[PDB]
Formats: C-alpha cells, structure tokens, sequence
C-alpha cells in the first residue's frame, strides 16, 4: 500500500514541545491569512520567558516560510503581501526589539539569509543560531 497511498517532512524542533507547535500553528494560520493578529494572541498565551519566545518565533518562522522558499514551484514562494504582513508584525514586536533578532527575522521572511538560503545541516544552523541571539 505504500507506494500507491503516496509529502509532509518532519519538524524537530517539537523537541521544545506544545508551546512551540501552538505558536507555530498560529503563526501559520495568520501567514496564510495574511493576517498578523493571532501570532500576538498567541505569543500571549505563551509562557515561556522572552528570550525562549523569540527563539520560538525565530523557528516557526524559519520552519514555514524559509523552507517555503526552498521549493522549486514558485507558486509555494510567500507572496509579497505575507511577507509585507509578517514584516510589519515583526517590526512591532517588542520581544524581537534588538536590531539582530529583528534583522535575522525579516531576513528569513524575505529569503535574505546569508547562506542559508543540506536540510539538516542548515536547520541546525538555524536553531543555533537563534540560540546565540537570544541565550543570554
């Protein structure tokens, strides 16, 4: 049955846990609406300190639109107006307010990322470097 039944990939980073799936969630959810209000409700509902939060948004954004952009079907790409969106959203956060995570931020949603644009190697990347922004 396998080969007949059959594209969905993993996410590691649920190593973090419900919080981090919940905002993940949301932050999709809002993306495709194109509607920056849930990621807050749900950055709210959050409880983990700042500093997890920003690494968490800083994943589910890698997660969603990065690896969006990996896809050779441009019609999978963001579209400009959720990157305008999820751009404004970002410049109004508070949590992301140091230049850094706020720059590393728009650069995964607008694809500005230097060198990363293999899966594995580049997710780790991601997520070491959102810790070195954000451990304190």
């Amino acid at each position: 049955d396998v080969v007949k039944q059959q594209p969905g990939q993993m996410d590691r980073y649920l190593v973090y846990g419900d919080e981090y799936k919940a905002l993940r969630d949301a932050v999709a959810k809002a993306v495709l609406e194109c509607k920056p209000l849930g990621i807050k409700t749900a950055l709210k509902a959050c409880k983990t300190p700042q500093s997890q939060q920003s690494a968490y948004f800083l994943l589910t954004l890698f997660r969603e639109v990065a690896i969006l952009y990996r896809s050779h079907n441009a019609s999978l790409h963001p579209t400009p107006e959720q990157c305008e969106a999820v751009s404004k959203f970002i410049g109004e956060c508070k949590i992301l307010s140091p230049p850094d995570i706020s720059r590393f931020a728009t650069s995964l949603v607008d694809n500005s990322v230097p060198l990363l644009r293999d899966g594995t190697v580049t997710e780790m990347a991601i997520h070491a470097a959102a810790v070195l922004l954000c451990g304190q």
